[PDB]
């Protein structure tokens, strides 16, 4: 039934700079080396730790305790393991002596290469680090596999304009074996997946506006869904709820598009952010959700699917969770007001989990 | 005899992401909570794991092992600690309830609230992506302490298009209360420091040219100055030689005024850049040093002292080593590289360390 592999790379939504948002797609089972990102914050350097830390499973907090239980932070009937699945450390292990030679960085640079495609939900630099400071890599060998950074207009122009600019970063783009691209994509449409069998499907949403230019910043939802199976998952940039009047009802197109077109048990995963907790602090909420705004998001999803089973066996994987100093972790108090709220709401069974670093989805 | 505190929380060169360039600086012995970071790259992130982990001590490496005897990294003379030093823990101690009540997210917000002021080198990602998505947490208060960034203009006029713009980042130097301010700094004036009793003295160097533009890449060298001792250190941006005719000889202009205005036994460090090792690979070196560069470099200096003890004495704290996919940790070849160019070069007592994330010097 599993159809997608998912490694958290990042799942931080500042302010603490390390682990920003970076997922890692390919499909269940098979042993290619090729990956695809959504966002670009953690990179070689997570993949690095997955490689070195791979049961009692306690994950980093530093709230109440400095580590915590797993199971505190997710489902209980989430598929989750630590580290890098079997089938993508096997396309390290096909040679026998190699694997056993090579050490930790030069594994790293190995599965790294297999990054072929990026899709980038916004520019902001927390989505894009790992991305930029790991380019480089690409010119290690002669024989040489490129990289592709995906996005909508308002990403692409901005790497364009403000990072690949000689100035913020070397122009990779400038090369001229163009070994890093940037290429665009149309919003609302189906467009393909280069090495997997998957089509993507590109939308914009909001995401707060200018602090000196009042201007709508926007981000997107990518919608991955696998031709065979027609098993999808939905994977998010930060976003906000939409203002009923002064803008687009950018959320309410999506949703509408994916109960449409989507049937929910073939809805594998959705991963979205909830920044921050109820407890209000406007300036770091900004842009993003709230468990209440999250909820009301899938509230409007449930109505749109139209089921008394309401969006039963749905997983919701909450990622970009804010540190803030509070006495408990957020990850916590907000899957605790999720569920709470979702209850509340009668949204059925759906599966909230926090998504943590260092582990892979199988959904 | 000791004047300087220097916390390394990032002496990474990349392609990995985290842990890149960022150095913290306060007076030796003294408890005032205020900080200076010289570059950006590793932040909270860095100290929030310096606040948990603080002997056969071993340090991350990931080569012939993941971890490494630290002594192996360093020349044995060296004043070096793991973790935070005792002076700078001491003012969160200030409090005895408090401290042991406050969790280590919380004594993170406490210890970075103190970083008052930066002097960023060059606006390369690697060098400011931790001051960017640490920034927000300047509005965790309403009695706010602020922060400052300095720089040469051509650090600062990029800081403000390309990344606090709207796009790349909110942009917080516009927000009213000025809890982020750019500023800059003039070029081979003595400047002087916000708290500490020191000067500041900022020199431009090259960094490469643009990939698409061909245009100088520029970086800085700062100078810091205790005014009562009179004792310096040196605190490098990235750096390659100059070309003899077509540009400026900016490091002959750095090491006179060094040579002229710094005695020797008040030079306590130079934190410098060997990016790379004599290997040659020319894409990962432009705009960088290698042994033979720096020993050059440092020669150059020595001849500029004009002494029959050589640069007997001087602390040399390498930088921003680059991961490459080799058999051997870089920073071991580079440390043996130096050390046997400078014995040929005849250098006197010369003591090379590489810079160590999550200890700090006592110069
Ligand atoms: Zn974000
Ligand atoms: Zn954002
Ligand atoms: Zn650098
Ligand atoms: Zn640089």
């Amino acid at each position: 039934m599993v159809v997608f592999e998912i490694t958290i790379l990042g799942a931080n939504g500042g302010p603490t700079e390390y682990g920003t948002q970076c997922f890692i797609l390919k499909p269940a089972r098979t042993e290619d080396p090729e990956l695809i990102a959504v966002d670009g914050g953690a990179g070689m350097y997570q993949l690095r730790e997955m490689l070195v830390q791979g049961d009692d499973e306690l994950v980093p907090s530093f709230y109440e305790h400095d580590r915590e239980p797993i199971e505190f932070f997710i489902d209980s009937k989430l598929n989750i393991q630590k580290g890098l699945s079997k089938s993508l450390l096997q396309s390290l292990k096909r040679q026998g002596e190699h694997f056993e030679s090579a050490n930790t960085m030069k594994k790293t640079y190995e599965v790294f290469q297999g990054i072929t495609d990026y899709y980038i939900t916004h520019p902001h630099l927390d989505h894009i680090s790992g991305l930029v400071v790991n380019s480089p890599s690409i010119y290690e060998q002669e024989n040489s596999k490129k990289k592709t950074i995906w996005g909508l207009p308002h990403t692409i122009d901005v790497l364009q304009k403000h990072v690949f600019n000689d100035l913020i970063w070397p122009d990779l783009t400038a090369e001229r074996s163009r070994k890093l691209k940037l290429k665009c994509l149309n919003p609302k449409e189906v467009q393909k997946c280069t090495i997997f069998p998957w089509d993507v499907i590109p939308f914009k949403v909001h995401h707060g506006i200018g602090v000196k230019t009042g201007a709508p910043v926007y981000s997107t939802f990518y919608i991955f869904r696998d031709r065979k199976s027609k098993d999808c998952i939905i994977v998010c940039g930060d976003v906000e709820q939409d203002r009923r009047e002064s803008e687009e009802s950018l959320l309410e197109e999506f949703w509408s598009y994916v109960a449409e077109n989507i049937p929910l048990v073939h809805l594998k995963g959705i991963l979205v952010e909830c920044s921050c907790p109820l407890s209000s602090k406007p300036e770091q909420l900004y842009g993003h959700l709230s468990p209440i705004y999250l909820i009301n998001e899938l509230s409007n999803l449930n109505t749109l699917y139209n089921s008394s089973k309401g969006l039963s066996g749905l997983n919701v994987i909450v990622t970009h969770v804010k540190s803030t100093p509070a006495k408990r972790d957020p990850r916590l108090t907000i899957l605790e007001e999720l569920r709470f709220l979702a209850e509340e709401r009668n949204l059925g069974d759906l599966r909230i989990s926090i998504a943590l670093e260092g582990h892979t989805l199988f959904l």
